């Protein structure tokens, strides 16, 4: 049910975490991946969000908080955490309820706002991304 561009973003996120040997991937990794997803980026530019500043702070936070695998063996692949899974599950079932067939990066962006205590949500608020604006742009513009 995921559209090509969203599948690409998720694959890129996985491939990035493997390159970095990151032990797990949180909702913050997901948001970082969405900053270059056309659907989610378009929604963010419509809100006049400074994507450069947002990306830099998100990247800093990830590197500073994500454990990195030692040159040792075992668990070579990264694992999505409960926040990463919840957000995707939320988007998928919200789209299914809207009668639409495709899940886009923008739908996933809206779902991230529901992870209220996450650093991802904190940074969206910090950078003045109103969920109301995002939702209005999606309902009408897509």
């Amino acid at each position: 049910m995921l559209n090509q561009e969203l599948e690409l973003s998720l694959n890129m996120a996985f491939a990035r975490a493997r390159e970095h040997r990151h032990e797990f991937m949180t909702v913050e990794h997901l948001l970082l991946a969405l900053l270059s997803n056309p659907s989610a980026r378009e929604a963010l530019e419509a809100c006049s969000v400074d994507l450069v500043a947002l990306r830099q702070e998100l990247e800093a936070f990830i590197e500073q908080t994500t454990p990195v695998l030692p040159a040792s063996e075992e668990e070579r692949d990264t694992q999505p955490t409960l926040s990463f899974q919840r957000v995707l599950q939320r988007a998928v079932f919200h789209v299914q309820s809207s009668g639409r067939n495709e899940v886009t990066g923008a739908n996933v962006l809206v779902a991230i706002f529901s992870e209220q205590e996450s650093q991802a949500a904190y940074l969206l608020r910090k950078h003045e991304v109103s969920r109301l604006d995002v939702v209005n742009f999606i309902s009408h513009g897509t």
